[PDB]
């Protein structure tokens, strides 16, 4: 992994972004979810690499990277990605995919960059924003984790994110996703929950992209359901909606190799060396 010290149009105009950059060729750049780190993306940027140029950045406040105290908004967030698109001399157009909130990420990405995008990958996300009770969700866990730490959320969340088949066969993957949670900062934690809160909503958005989406979702995610998925991808023009079997919340680290053939044989259709160079 690499840290680099990146140029963003958010404040605080700059900050060191740790992350991961394997292959060569189309860009994919992978956005990991709450609290989470560049970790999950794992599987897929190891696999993916043989054809594609994976990016796989600790977003800020997350793993590795500079923690920015206060409100993390999507929009910064995506601004942050733009800076490392651009130091790394990706000023073209990328695929950008990100699970939970990653998609909300991605989302802010598209409406300030859409001349960026050749793709969108869209995992275990939603497009509405927080009601009130979700706000407010928000800003107690902020309060709380700044001064206790993640391991409350760990230990909510954890039963929640992923399938009983996870559990049962790969309990390796729950240490790993439990390790990733109590390692995150908690003001990055903190920041990040502020800033979903305040996100806009996405549905207006989504009629509105202008590139080919990918929709995945885990057969039994819980949180942002596969009902919710279909109905959202219903919404977005040159739309491939994808449901992983035997996968909860997380199926980039529960079903790996479903997720990195959905991804690979999407990207060979929408992500051509043609549509880079013209």
């Amino acid at each position: 992994a690499q840290r680099v010290k990146i140029t963003t149009t958010a404040t605080p105009g700059e900050i060191e972004l740790a992350f991961e950059d394997t292959g060569t060729g189309l860009p994919v750049l992978l956005v990991h979810g709450f609290p989470l780190d560049r970790t999950m993306w794992k599987a897929q940027r190891e696999e993916l690499c043989d054809e594609f140029r994976v990016i796989v950045p600790d977003l800020r406040g997350f793993g590795e990277s500079q923690v920015i105290p206060g409100v993390a908004t999507m929009e910064a967030m995506a601004d942050d990605l733009a800076g490392l698109c651009n130091h790394l001399g990706l000023t073209g157009k990328i695929v950008l995919g990100g699970l939970s909130m990653g998609g909300y990420v991605a989302f802010a990405f598209a409406r300030k960059y859409r001349d960026r995008l050749a793709g969108l990958i869209l995992c275990d996300t939603r497009a509405r924003p927080d009601s009130p009770e979700a706000k407010e969700n928000r800003r107690r866990v902020a309060e709380r984790v700044r001064r206790e730490g993640p391991g409350f959320i760990a230990e909510e969340m954890i039963p929640r994110l992923c399938c009983e088949s996870t559990f049962r066969n790969h309990p390796e993957v729950i240490e790993k996703i439990r390790q990733m949670i109590l390692s995150a900062p908690p003001e990055g934690v903190a920041a990040a929950a502020l800033g979903m809160a305040e996100r806009p909503d996405s549905t207006d958005l989504l009629p509105a992209l202008s590139c080919p989406t990918l929709v995945l979702v885990g057969q039994f995610d819980a949180i942002s359901p596969p009902e919710e998925m279909e109905a959202m991808a219903r919404t977005i023009p040159q739309s491939q909606f994808v449901v992983i079997p035997d996968a909860g919340h997380l199926p980039p680290m529960e079903q790996p190799e479903r997720v990195t053939q959905a991804i690979r044989e999407w990207l060979r259709k929408v992500h051509t060396e043609a549509g880079h160079h013209h």
